[PDB]
């Protein structure tokens, strides 16, 4: 009876030295991400809408053009909603599908439904078009290194549909894509042919990005079983800062501060956390001032903060994967 599902508990990062950190900082481009990955997503894309289809095609196309051996799957399903039965489609992009373990980065790609108001349309720039674009930029910036994966551990990206409630949040109206996928993964043997382990046992850590893009975000260390990874993000931010590799950034105004948050935040990690998956929830507290407002747009995004977070996240992923 293999103890492989316990490997995640002892897994240590392979820390990048200064030269490698400079290489990662120089290898990501916030302007390229902005034009090629982010702007095409700054559209109305609530579940079932034409924009949802366009966003999904965009995400798939951007991953498909990369060299690394990404395996794309569209997880489509029906669910009851306040408006009756509707169809949703999660996007899953996986390197090494049969590898037993995967580090998983995720965000939601749907935008909250709002009827047009005074000619304005809700595009959820920080919620979560930026997180989507950060995951796509990470895949592009680290493409050569990820290609080398073609430690039975690899990388998976999940773009959840239906994170938002169609009305106001409630237990049955929200997290459509994540409740469905968590249940599906929990009931899917992994690796292929396994007798008693599931795809959830294979999830080393779920790093969920949400509401990123506003100025001065502060991310709390939410869970004790991922606290050591939160500390790594703090260390990475501190070293990139000391090396002069971050922009318009100070340690007093750092993003990963020594502070927990005992409350519960409802988001896509919930269906996974309640099934025992370790979660690193990269959501700020408090939420952006523009949260669920028509002002959650491109104009209110903080470019350098997103650039800094791209660097931190890419270093974190390479260190986790030993790349
Ligand atoms: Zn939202």
């Amino acid at each position: 009876a293999s103890a492989w599902p316990e490997e995640k508990n002892y897994h240590q990062p392979a820390i990048l030295n200064s030269s490698a950190l400079r290489q990662i900082a120089e290898g990501t481009s916030i302007s390229e991400m902005w034009q090629n990955d982010l702007q095409p997503l700054l559209i109305e894309r609530y579940p079932g809408s034409p924009g949802s289809y366009a966003a999904r095609q965009h995400i798939m196309q951007r991953i498909q053009r990369l060299q690394a051996d990404w395996v794309l799957e569209i997880d489509t399903f029906l669910s009851q909603t306040p408006y009756g039965y509707r169809s949703f489609s999660n996007i899953i992009s996986t390197l090494n599908p049969t590898a037993k373990r995967h580090l998983v980065l995720a965000c939601h790609y749907d935008s909250k439904y709002f009827s047009h108001w005074n000619n304005r349309v809700f595009v959820g720039a920080t919620d979560s078009a930026v997180p989507c674009a950060m995951m796509l930029e990470l895949a592009r910036a680290l493409d050569k290194k990820l290609l080398s994966l073609k430690p039975d551990l690899s990388l998976q990206l999940i773009f959840f549909d239906g994170e938002e409630a169609f009305l106001h949040w409630s237990p049955q109206d929200s997290l459509y894509g994540s409740r469905h996928l968590a249940a599906k993964m929990a009931s899917t043997p992994h690796p292929p042919g396994a007798r008693g382990t599931s795809q959830l046992h294979g999830m080393d850590l779920l790093v969920l990005l949400d509401l990123i893009g506003a100025p001065n975000p502060t991310f709390p260390n939410f869970f004790p079983n991922s606290a050591r990874w939160f500390e790594r993000l703090q260390a990475i931010e501190h070293e990139l800062h000391e090396l002069g590799l971050l922009k318009d950034h100070s340690l007093e105004g750092r993003y990963f501060q020594n502070y927990s948050y005992g409350g519960v935040i409802q988001d896509d990690h919930i269906p996974f956390l309640r099934r025992g998956v370790p979660v690193l929830h990269l959501i700020p507290s408090p939420f952006p001032e523009v949260w669920h407002t028509m002002d959650d747009n491109e104009e209110n995004l903080d470019e350098s903060t997103i650039d800094n977070l791209n660097k931190i996240l890419q270093v974190f992923v390479l260190e986790y994967l030993h790349l």
